C-alpha cells in the first residue's frame, strides 16, 4: 500500500491549529478543551502549542467514545513535534531528580494512581511510561545527547514518535531515528482515563515551559519506513527555517554558523573588507554531563524585502529575492560582490561589507533558497549581477587577502551548484536568534 494511506487511516487523534483554534482533525470529532492560559506560538508548519507551569496552562482532550478503549489492549504509537529550552545548569543541579510529566492519559486526584501512558522529562531524560492495572510498569528513558549543538531536548523542535507493540517492545524514535525501547510484554490491561492531558504535571520549577505540535494517535505500531514518510511530510520545503526550526523573518537578527563547520562564527575584517570564520567559546561541565559551542557571539545578518510587488510576508520564502545586512552598533552594511572585485583565481567571490567605492557597481541582490538537506534546519544564498546572471552561492574559501593570516573567507561560487548531493557541503547556513529557551550557563 501506500505510507500516505495506513498513515492517514490508522490516524485515530489528530490536533490540528486553523483561526487560531485546537481541534481533531481526524474524522473522530474528539473534543478538545483549550483552557486560558495555553499559548500558541510559530511552529514547523503553522502554530504550535505553548504550556507553561500554571494550573490554567492546559489543553485537553475527552476522547470520543469510538477511540475511548483502542490502547487497552491493541498496539499503538504516540506522535509530536517537541520543543524543550535547553535546561540551565543550576536548573538540573536543582530540578534533575524531579520528574514531571507533559502529556498523560492517568488519573491522580482520584484513587486510581495512573494506569496509562505518559511522556514525561527529567532532567535532560525523556521518559515514556505504561502502566497496567495492577500497577506494573515498563519505561523508556531516553538520555538526551551531551552535547547541547545537536542535542533534541535543547531548544530545537524535534519529531518524537513513540510505537508501542504489545507482542513485542514500545520503541522511540527521534527524528525518524529509533533511539530507546523496552520490552512490554508483561503488561496486562490499560485502563486510562478518558481524557488525554496535555499540561505541565508535578513539576516544581516555576518557570519552565514546553511547546508541542501535531500531537498524534495512531491504531497500529509504525514501522521505520512509515516513520520516516510520517516525519518527512512536516516538513515543508517552501517557508525557510531559523536554527531552531520555527519561521525565517524578515528584519529580525541572525547569527550565521556554517552547518559544515559548525564550531566556527563568523567575523568581519573590516567596514567595507571581508568576512571570515573563527572558533566559538564553548562551555563544558563534566559533573553534570553537558557541553556547547557558546550561542550569539560573532556577526549579527538581518534579511530585508529586496521588492514589495503586493503581499507583504514577514516570513522569508524559499526563491525570495533579498538584500542581506551586518547589523552592527545600531548602523545596518550591505553586503555584496563588487565588479571586479577581489576573487580567488577569477571564481570564488569574496564578499565585502558596506562596500561603497565611488563608480563601482555593487552586487547584492540575493535570492534565499532551500537546495538541500530537507530534515536540516540550514539555508542557502545565491548571489546574482545587474545582469541577473548568478555569481555563486555564498560560501567559504580558503586563502590570504594581502597580508593577512589564512583565513577561510566568506565568498559566492557558481562551484558549489556541481555538488549539491554532497553529504556536507560549504554553502549551507544557520540562521540563529537570540530566544528565551537558550541562554549560555
Ligand atoms: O515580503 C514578500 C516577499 O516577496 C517576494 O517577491 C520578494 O522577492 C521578497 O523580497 C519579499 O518582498
Amino acid at each position: 500500500e501506500d505510507i500516505d494511506v495506513i498513515l492517514k487511516k490508522s490516524t485515530i487523534l489528530n490536533l490540528d491549529i486553523n483561526n487560531d483554534i485546537i481541534s481533531d482533525i481526524s474524522g473522530f470529532n474528539s473534543s478538545v478543551i483549550t483552557y486560558p492560559d495555553a499559548q500558541l506560538v510559530p511552529g514547523i508548519n503553522g502554530k504550535a502549542i505553548h504550556l507553561v507551569n500554571n494550573e490554567e496552562s492546559e489543553v485537553i482532550v475527552h476522547k470520543a467514545m469510538d477511540i475511548e478503549y483502542n490502547d487497552m489492549f491493541n498496539n499503538f504509537t504516540v506522535s509530536f513535534w517537541l520543543r524543550v529550552p535547553k535546561v540551565s545548569a543550576s536548573h538540573l543541579e536543582q530540578y534533575g531528580t524531579n520528574e514531571y510529566s507533559i502529556i498523560s492519559s492517568m488519573k491522580k486526584h482520584s484513587l486510581s494512581i495512573g494506569s496509562g501512558w505518559s511522556v514525561s522529562l527529567k532532567g535532560n531524560n525523556l521518559i515514556w511510561t505504561l502502566k497496567d492495572s495492577a500497577g506494573e510498569v515498563r519505561q523508556i528513558t531516553f538520555r538526551d545527547l551531551p552535547d547541547k549543538f545537536n542535542a533534541y531536548l535543547a531548544n530545537k523542535w524535534v519529531f518524537i514518535t513513540i510505537t508501542n507493540d504489545r507482542l513485542s517492545s514500545a520503541n522511540l524514535y527521534i527524528n525518524g531515528v529509533l533511539m530507546g525501547s523496552a520490552e512490554i510484554t508483561g503488561l496486562g490491561a490499560i485502563r486510562e482515563d478518558n481524557n488525554i492531558t496535555l499540561k505541565l504535571d508535578r513539576c516544581n520549577n516555576n518557570n519552565q515551559y514546553v511547546s508541542i505540535d501535531k500531537f498524534r494517535i495512531f491504531c497500529k505500531a509504525l514501522n521505520p519506513k512509515e516513520i520516516e514518510k510520517l516525519y518527512t511530510s512536516y516538513l515543508s520545503i517552501t517557508f525557510l527555517r531559523d536554527f531552531w526550526g520555527n519561521p525565517l523573518r524578515y528584519d529580525t537578527e541572525y547569527y550565521l554558523i556554517p552547518v559544515a563547520s559548525s564550531s566556527k562564527d563568523v567575523q568581519l575584517k573590516n567596514i567595507t573588507d571581508y568576512m571570515y570564520l573563527t572558533n566559538a567559546p564553548s562551555y563544558t561541565n563534566g559533573k553534570l554531563n553537558i557541553y556547547y559551542r557558546r550561542l550569539y557571539n560573532g556577526l549579527k545578518f538581518i534579511i530585508k524585502r529586496y521588492t514589495p510587488n503586493n503581499e507583504i510576508d514577514s516570513f522569508v520564502k524559499s526563491g525570495d529575492f533579498i538584500k542581506l545586512y551586518v547589523s552592527y552598533n545600531n548602523n545596518e552594511h550591505i553586503v555584496g560582490y563588487p565588479k571586479d572585485g577581489n576573487a580567488f583565481n577569477n571564481l570564488d567571490r569574496i564578499l565585502r561589507v558596506g562596500y561603497n567605492a565611488p563608480g563601482i557597481p555593487l552586487y547584492k541582490k540575493m535570492e534565499a533558497v532551500k537546495l538541500r538537506d530537507l530534515k536540516t534546519y540550514s539555508v542557502q544564498l545565491k548571489l546574482y549581477d545587474d545582469k541577473n546572471a548568478s555569481l555563486g552561492l555564498v560560501g567559504t574559501h580558503n586563502g590570504q587577502i594581502g597580508n593577512d593570516p589564512n583565513r577561510d573567507i566568506l565568498i559566492a561560487s557558481n562551484w558549489y551548484f556541481n555538488h549539491l548531493k554532497d553529504k556536507i557541503l560549504g554553502c549551507d547556513w544557520y540562521f540563529v536568534p537570540t530566544d528565551e529557551g537558550w541562554t549560555n550557563d
